[PDB]
């Protein structure tokens, strides 16, 4: 029975605070927090108490006007408000002042003022900076900042705020201090400081039409100052990417990027200083896997786009989040897809959408991207918010062009700059723009506001007609969102449907591409002058974030797979195919279980497909990228979305045997592609550039180490030999690769220690080798988590590291869902244990028991006694505790 709050509740505040001047002082067992906030009467003030958010604040003194309120008889505070009775409240502008104590080198749940080893740096959003210091801590309450910091000078040389650094002063007793002026309004979870013995690399960036010179940091402790320079790169092609796409400029003479080693997401996006979990900033070829390099383009990119889309227009209530999250995102997606020219950078965040995020939206945690309410805001940052989001976003670029887009998104700027702003503020906007394109200003975008008010995934289904003497071909189409405890009634949504036609003969186009509008619940599009029958290319670009039904038989969806001209159709037309032989397959080893059979008949896996696979993988004009799609099944949490109470055991069996039926055909072929793309795959080009990245290069070594999986696991002859040679490569993503497919085999161990030998002492490249080890395909793997424990994670707090020895063993399928429930035991022990020190870790540990209804009888027993064992648990957080209610139907 928590305190929740409703978007429908939203009003302004009675108050209004102008002016934020903090003193930071910084000691080895007390940071000493002083603040004056320069505040006025709002015109929605009724003469209400003043009741500030402060969460374990230890109050010296509170004032009004340089007078000492008494406690008792002017406030109270409960640990979490501070409340001053309106008798003493004055009715014009005031100052209230405060000073208090707080323990950032206790904080262990890396929220508000921390140390991280020998950091000190925050993490405001949502609700942090409470946890600093008095404050109305919502994003409508925008305030100019005035921030200084003292410390010791030798722990802590190196002060940050946010904005110009106005002035550095010596303190007696060895302690110095520095003083920043933030000119930009800003919401306080944008608020951060650091102190550390930091180092840095620098460079000057002109910006594109103002000529305006801004200097660039990024900072790092010592030990990977050398590990900065991508980061660096990476922020100037961001700054680049805005100016020609958007047209927008950076707007303060300084942008700082900081790595901290404890941080419980990605990044933040605080301004002027952003401060990112080192595992998404920090990078070195030689102490890096591949993946390192497309993850810090991401989030460097997003904590720069957020620059506007986040900070100069911020949000007006925590229910907007996604206006800010959708939008950044979309904005990251587009320019990684220019940095990268690969298409499997569009194909990732697909994968990663119709796994996760629909399975999220089909699980009782289920949300429109927009809530309608929340008890911890931390727990809707969610794959719904940010990538059903930016699917969002990207629908509007789909359905308007690019011209019209930037239109609309430049008029977003213009009217909302500098202001708080709500999503149907980007709708508006988008809809000005959609008028011009259809040249009709009854034209509107009501029905659009549905994407972000109706939760659920759409499914889309599709019928054909062709008549060979007309000419004439026909797609009939159906759209179909399924009730759930949001909306017992669904509406059709605005879906723009990106086609193309194949002519199967030759393989040729024959339309224009063009965009379908589905507006209602069944449509039929005609085309003319159609010359054969063709075969429909569908949702191009996934041009929607819906379920495709496409009604193709395996011979088209082959004929799609090799010859059309899309990315994602191909890439579907496969996944299709797939899904139709494990469905079939699952079906088949399920009856043999429940029946007790002696004997059965397993469907042979499609003979014209095996051979389409191997066609495009010897191909060598063929995407490397795309290839290790193609030879992959379907995740675990996309097939999850079609199988009703899925026994984890049937399907392991059933891929079991479709990758064996496939390999036994092509693994020769594997081998053959395996040893000849060596040469490129592993040329050493670059290795001594970090400012230079070859992301075809590293799409080929993705192939190799996915070939050579398959290649281990089918115990191909002599391929130990391979494995160990591979365990000398220079590349980390390869020896690391050595060491997950060595699993079957008895030189596991061996290469166990050699890999931990290279990793053990680079923070970052260990966590690494530690998702590695838990991702092992091990009989043993219990006992090699339990060796994890006492050897290497022991006691540690850092997230990294308990997220990196507990997640990838997770999605282990065979052996986390063991039917002892012994690893949903395991796990539920973890979370319960880091409940006690960091709940935003311990909720994040709680991913797997998210598809817990969707499984077997017996599973989902077991894992929801695990879930109520835990919310039994003393002292619960309120993170964890909603994020379980809400997963098991109780809230
Ligand atoms: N505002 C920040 C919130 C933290 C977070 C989370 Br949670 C998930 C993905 C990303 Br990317 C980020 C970075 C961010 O800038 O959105
Ligand atoms: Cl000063
Ligand atoms: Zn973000």
């Amino acid at each position: 029975e928590p305190k929740i709050h409703y978007r429908k509740d939203y009003k302004p505040s009675g108050f209004i605070i102008n002016n934020v001047t903090l003193n930071i002082n910084i000691h080895d067992n007390e940071t000493i927090v002083r603040s004056v906030l320069d505040m006025d009467i709002s015109k929605h003030n009724v003469g209400e108490d003043l009741v500030f958010d402060g969460v374990g604040l230890k109050i010296n003194e509170i004032s009004i006007n340089n007078k000492k309120l008494v406690e008792g008889e002017e406030y109270t505070y409960d640990n979490e408000f501070l409340t001053i009775f309106s008798k003493f409240v004055p009715k014009s502008k005031f100052a209230f002042s405060s000073e208090v104590i707080i323990h950032p080198e206790t904080n262990y749940a890396l929220t508000g003022l921390y140390k991280s080893k020998n950091i000190i740096v925050s993490q405001c959003e949502a609700t942090g900076f409470r946890r600093i210091t008095f404050f109305i801590d919502r994003p409508d309450m925008m305030a100019k900042y005035d921030v200084t910091v003292t410390a010791d000078k030798e722990k802590y040389p190196v002060l940050l705020s946010n904005g110009d650094k106005v002035n550095e002063f010596e303190i007696p007793g060895g302690r110095h201090g520095a003083r920043f002026n933030d000119p930009h309004l800003k919401p306080c979870y944008l608020f951060a400081v650091v102190a550390g013995d930091l180092k840095h690399l620098s460079a000057t960036y002109i910006t594109k039409y103002t000529k305006k010179k801004v200097e660039l940091y990024v900072f790092s402790e010592e030990k990977y100052v050398s590990k900065l320079q991508w980061a660096l790169e990476c922020l100037k092609k961001s700054m680049a990417f805005d100016e020609d796409y958007f047209g927008l400029e950076y707007d303060l003479s300084r942008l700082n990027l900081v790595a901290v080693s404890d941080f419980n997401v990605g990044a933040m996006e605080n301004k002027g200083l952003n401060i990112f979990n080192a595992n998404s900033l920090l990078a070195s070829k030689k102490n890096s896997i591949d993946f390192s390099y497309a993850r810090i383009l991401t989030v460097v990119g997003h904590e720069y786009f957020h620059n506007y889309t986040g900070n100069r227009v911020t949000l007006r209530d925590w229910f907007q989040l996604t206006l800010k999250e959708g939008l950044t995102v979309h904005r990251e997606n587009l320019f990684s897809e220019e940095m990268t020219k690969t298409v499997t950078t569009r194909l990732s965040h697909v994968d990663l959408l119709r796994s996760v995020q629909f399975l999220e939206d089909s699980s009782p945690l289920s949300h429109p991207i927009r809530p309608e309410s929340y008890v911890s805001m931390e727990n809707f940052y969610t794959t719904t918010v940010y990538d059903k989001g930016s699917e969002v976003m990207r629908m509007y670029l789909t359905i308007l062009g690019e011209e019209y887009y930037k239109k609309g998104f430049d008029i977003y700027i213009k009217k909302n700059d500098g202001n708080t702003a709500t999503c149907e503020d980007f709708n508006y906007a988008m809809e000005q723009a959609y008028k011009m394109k259809k040249a009709d200003n009854s034209a509107n975008l009501n029905q659009y506001l549905l994407w972000f008010s109706q939760s659920g995934t759409p499914h889309v289904s599709f019928k054909y007609n062709y008549d060979a003497e007309k000419k004439q071909y026909s797609i009939h189409v159906n759209q179909y969102t399924k009730p759930d405890e949001n909306q017992k009634e669904k509406k059709p949504l605005f879906i723009p449907i990106s086609v193309g036609l194949i002519n199967p003969e030759n393989g040729k186009e024959m339309i224009s591409q063009t965009t379908l509008e589905l507006t209602k619940e069944s449509d039929t599009f005609v085309f003319n002058n159609i010359a054969v029958k063709p075969i429909p290319s569908l949702f191009r670009g996934f041009s929607a974030p819906v379920y495709i039904e496409d009604n193709l038989t395996d011979e088209e969806r082959i004929l799609l797979l090799k010859y059309d001209s899309d990315a994602f159709v191909r890439y579907n037309s496969c996944t299709n195919i797939y899904m139709k032989q494990i469905l079939m397959n699952y079906n088949e080893f399920l009856k043999a279980k429940n029946e007790k059979l002696e004997s059965f008949n397993l469907t042979p896996v499609n003979a014209q497909f095996i051979d389409a696979i191997k066609y495009l993988l010897e191909d060598p004009h063929a995407d490397a990228g795309f290839k290790s799609y193609i030879v992959s099944l379907p995740q675990d949490r996309y097939i999850i979305n079609f199988v009703s109470n899925l026994d984890t055991d049937v399907l392991a069996d059933t891929k079991e045997y479709i990758y064996k039926q496939i390999g036994d055909k092509l693994n020769d072929v594997y081998y053959k592609m395996f040893k000849s793309l060596e040469a490129k795959a592993d040329d050493l080009t670059y290795f001594n550039d970090e400012s230079h990245v070859d992301f075809d290069q590293m799409n080929m070594r993705t192939l190799r180490n996915t070939l050579l999986s398959l290649l281990s696991k089918a115990q191909y002859p002599n391929i130990l030999n391979e494995i160990i040679e591979h365990s000398k490569s220079p590349y980390p993503s390869n020896w690391l690769t050595s060491l997950s497919v060595s699993a079957y085999f008895d030189k596991y161990f061996e290469l166990y220690d050699k890999t931990y030998k290279l990793s053990k002492d680079d923070e970052l490249l260990l966590q690494e080798w530690l998702k590695t080890v838990s991702r092992s395909d091990r009989k043993d793997i219990y006992e090699i988590l339990k060796k994890l424990e006492n050897e290497v994670l022991k006691d540690s707090k850092n997230p990294n590291d308990i997220r990196a020895v507990y997640l990838p063993f997770t999605n282990n399928l065979r052996r986390f869902h063991d039917i002892s429930g012994k690893g949903y035991k395991l796990i539920a022990e973890v979370i319960t244990k880091t409940d006690k020190f960091n709940p935003m870790v311990a909720t994040q540990l709680c991913e797997p028991f998210k598809l817990w209804n969707k499984l077997d009888t017996k599973r989902q027993e077991l894992m929801l006694n695990e879930m109520n064992t835990m919310l039994q648990e003393p002292n619960i957080s309120n993170n964890l505790k909603e994020y379980l209610l809400r997963l098991t139907n109780k809230l």
